[PDB]
């Protein structure tokens, strides 16, 4: 749909069996999920944001739903405040940003 | 515009009578731009990153440009490693989220 940004941009996904609450995040390379329970090998990332880089992990080819529209990537797990929904994942949905 | 997400939204924006480029980031709650030099009170402020702790300086009432559109509002600047632009200016030039 179109989604304004008067508040944080937070969106139902679903992943595993479970509905949790997502920010769509334009400013994120790469999605990051809250700590939780995936399935499969997992090898180390750095990142970074304002504040410094820091190591979390990587899981791969992980199915998600995003406001009922599926996509398939990777999927980064660490200690943010929020399920953070980045462009890996966004261009899969179509989602853009327009003004 | 319409911007699609394959790579970071880096757009041009003018602030101080100065361009310069800085990312649409709708998971920023606020503007935060690399250290430069502004007018008016400013007053310190720490914020949160997915790395940590900066400490910034708080500016009110600024009037900026993003894309040649205008908005005014607060807008931090501190040893961030790229020109952000948060919520807070983004729902002045009616910039949402679309898919
Ligand atoms: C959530 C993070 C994955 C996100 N960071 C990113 O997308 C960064 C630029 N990319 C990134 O960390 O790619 C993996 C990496 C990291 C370090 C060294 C080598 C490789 C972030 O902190 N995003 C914030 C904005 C921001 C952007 C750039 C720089 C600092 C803060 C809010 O949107
Ligand atoms: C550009 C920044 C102003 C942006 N920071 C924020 O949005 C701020 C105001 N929110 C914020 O700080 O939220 C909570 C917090 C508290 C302590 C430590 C870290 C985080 C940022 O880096 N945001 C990223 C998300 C994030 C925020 C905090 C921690 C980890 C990741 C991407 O959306």
């Amino acid at each position: 749909p179109q989604i304004t940004l008067w508040k944080r941009p937070l969106v139902t996904i679903k992943i595993g069996g479970q509905l949790k609450e997502a920010l769509i995040d334009t400013g994120a390379d790469d999605t990051v999920l809250e700590e939780m329970n995936l399935p499969g090998r997992w090898k180390p990332k750095i990142i970074g944001g304002i504040g410094g880089l820091i190591k979390v992990r990587q899981y791969d080819q992980i199915p998600i739903e995003i406001c009922g529209h599926k996509a398939i990537g990777t999927v980064l797990i660490g200690p943010t405040p929020a399920n953070i929904i980045g462009r890996n994942l966004l261009t899969q949905i179509g989602c853009t940003l327009n003004f």
